[PDB]
């Protein structure tokens, strides 16, 4: 039934850019289970243009292999605006977009094995003392080796604090989704590390971080 670990793991590296501990991956493969697959999307755009064709076909080989790719919609963070200023997406608009991405990548993934989910799921539940909570796991002297807070604070460009817990956001919704295994682009290594980072200190097994060229 499920692949040999090894043969799993040729198809998987082929086309990625970084493996982070190939050594984990093995160890979850060799597990022979169903590997929990988490890709995320903001939905801001109105569709996902080409150059994910290399991404979706990663999830692709994934969810043919046998494990449950999660297509995660980024729509918490987008739907939070100002205080009473330029508005917030509505969620009639995250709606019509995600409408419009799940057609795009259902002509490639099957959805009969494939979980589409909206991080606002669990974190419209999260109190304020849960996001402090959160806050605490990072430094602020981490945060800004990102490469664009890096160039933003070196060019004496504002950073907005609020900034600095989007990749907690991110980092989370790989706890909330016991994801062991979440892709992105080449661009994305610091944003895939926070769930890495954050889910040891939860106490949850890591997730494997894969990047792959976005166009």
């Amino acid at each position: 039934h499920h692949l040999p670990a090894e043969e799993q793991l040729a198809l998987i590296q082929r086309g990625t850019h970084e493996i982070i501990s190939e050594e984990d991956l093995l160890k979850k493969l060799k597990e022979n289970r169903p590997l929990k697959i988490k890709a995320g999307f903001d939905p801001t755009a109105p569709d996902l243009h080409l150059g994910h064709t290399v991404l979706i076909n990663k999830l692709k080989t994934f969810q043919d292999l046998g494990h449950e790719v999660t297509f995660l919609i980024g729509d918490y963070t987008a739907m939070i605006g100002d205080p009473t200023t330029r508005p917030p997406l509505s969620r009639e608009q995250v709606e019509a977009n995600a409408k419009t991405y799940q057609e795009q990548v259902f002509k490639i993934l099957d959805p009969n094995k494939t979980k589409v989910r909206f991080n606002s799921e669990w974190f419209n539940q999260k109190s304020a003392a849960d996001l402090i909570q959160l806050a605490s796991q990072q430094t602020v002297s981490r945060m800004l080796e990102r490469d664009d807070f890096t160039k933003r604070y070196n060019n004496h460009q504002p950073i907005a604090i609020h900034e600095f817990l989007y990749p907690l956001v991110q980092g989370y919704d790989s706890i909330a989704l016991e994801a062991d295994v979440e892709l992105g682009g080449t661009d994305q290594t610091f944003n895939l590390l926070m769930g890495r980072t954050l889910q040891s200190r939860y106490g949850q097994e890591s997730q494997v971080c894969i990047t792959v060229p976005i166009l």
